[PDB]
């Protein structure tokens, strides 16, 4: 089938990293996304000595869907280069488990980083960096699908990195209900404008310092609440202008939502006006 | 839609500790007041959506509910009811005091009297009985034109009297129309339990459940061993296609291993059906 074709083609120069030059270290995180470990990589992409990296691999008892997702991430990440998209350095396809080698983010996920915590200027900068990355991916005709604070990484210099491309598509449902657009929930449609909806939820997560969206509402009740026009209220320590941006990301009609260039512009205007 | 045969008052269900959490959802221990004619409280288990559930997880829980309303067997987990209205979907089922079969067998390695070659003492006779009970459950599910798809030791429960209960119907599908279920997209069943034709061709039948049953037999006789130990799942495509199968484990007769190998035949029509698996396990017990 499609996966067996992909695996064999993958197994068989620019991307293949010698397994002997990778020393896997401590586990950074585990879950349905897979397993990510810290590692050191000798002579990685022409760099002297050891480069500290993160390595993504399959969890125990991986399904075809999880293997397909990891191969899809490699395919996507080969083609993208942006300061706020996680950088692929290579893969190990010839020695034991499939490994993807990416840049290391020392502060972990944005959700984790915010929860352990920053000024409102920093939070607006974090939103802007992510919007810049998303504007780039939108221009490359990639729909990410899984935008959330857990899938943004915080690297050296508090630099945002979009990660977790396993659900991404070129332009059943495994995106959590609470980050999904209304058209995604009811009609199974995913576009850059549904990424904008998810970005709105991510913006709410940023201002709440890694809060849980729609707290107390189960996802099985959220379907009807979104159709009737209910949205999350303005949270504590959030300006009227920032909340206005969120609400526009959650417009029922996708054409009424901002594009990422509009989101980036809003955040640029905010930061100069401070 | 609310079915008064199954709908249970929310105020009558009290939830306790998490028994298990993962891809399947979340299962908690609970108690239910005035459940299905029983006066007072009854200890039960409740399956619910985990935190940050997706539409696929909700559809799977709804599908389990629909399946378990229609299927009844001494070796299938018993549905008692559901709380479906004005809140999270909670499925109320029979509590299995010993947990998963995988967990129960792994405990038998360290908990006396252990495996010997009362209910913590295990013999090969007991292991054959467990396999037989599961095969009886699967034979009935096959008559019901249901393919389970996710048969594994982690998804068999060990209840009072060490009675086997098939659980985790979230991936199960009806095959009444063509005797097969086919999915265009990639499945969510762990690779190491999948039939060759499921892995390559996305075809699921009762004969692909038979393959999975063979892997379950291997898990039973190894006291909860991990299939294809140390082999990455991406290597299974080549491994299976070239005719490789798991070797005869320690603690496995020739007859039992022949049954596993029969369950892993490349051609699905050469594999035994569940009625014959049941017969094979009966002949092993009596001798
Ligand atoms: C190919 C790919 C890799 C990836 N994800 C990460 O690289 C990372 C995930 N984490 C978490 C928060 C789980 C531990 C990381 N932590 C520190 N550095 C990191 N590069 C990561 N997505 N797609
Ligand atoms: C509708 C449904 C329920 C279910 N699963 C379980 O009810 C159970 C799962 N576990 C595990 C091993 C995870 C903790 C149980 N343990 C003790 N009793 C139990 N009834 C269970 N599948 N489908």
């Amino acid at each position: 089938g499609p996966l067996s074709l992909s695996v064999d083609a993958f197994k068989i120069p620019k991307w293949e990293f010698p397994r002997k030059n990778l020393v896997l270290g401590k586990t950074l995180g585990e879950g349905e996304f897979g397993k990510v470990v810290k590692a050191t990589a000798f002579h990685l992409k022409g760099r002297a000595g050891y480069t500290t990296v993160a390595v993504k691999m399959l969890k125990e008892n991986a399904s075809p869907s999880e293997l397909r997702d990891l191969l899809s991430e490699f395919n996507v990440l080969k083609q993208v280069n942006h300061p706020h998209v996680i950088k692929l350095y290579g893969a190990c396809s010839q020695d034991g488990p499939l490994l993807l080698i990416v840049e290391y983010a020392k502060y972990g996920s944005l959700r984790g980083f915010l929860r352990e915590s920053l000024t409102m200027g920093d939070l607006i900068s974090f939103a802007w960096q992510i919007s810049q990355g998303m504007q780039y991916l939108a221009e490359m005709k990639l729909v990410h699908r899984d935008l959330a604070a857990r899938n943004i990484l915080v690297a050296e210099g508090r630099k945002m990195k979009i990660s977790d491309f396993g659900l991404s598509r070129d332009v059943q449902g495994r995106i959590p209900v609470k980050w999904m657009a209304i058209e995604s929930l009811f009609d199974h449609i995913y576009t850059t404008q549904s990424d904008v909806w998810s970005f709105g939820v991510l913006l709410w997560e940023i201002v709440t310092l890694g809060g849980n969206p729609y707290p107390g509402i189960p996802p099985e009740r959220l379907f009807n609440l979104l159709k009737t026009g209910h949205r999350m209220e303005r949270p504590d320590n959030c300006s009227e202008e920032m909340y206005r941006l969120m609400l526009q990301c959650w417009k029922q009609e996708p054409d009424k939502r901002p594009v990422f260039a509009d989101i980036s512009k809003d955040l640029e205007k905010m930061m100069v006006k401070r």
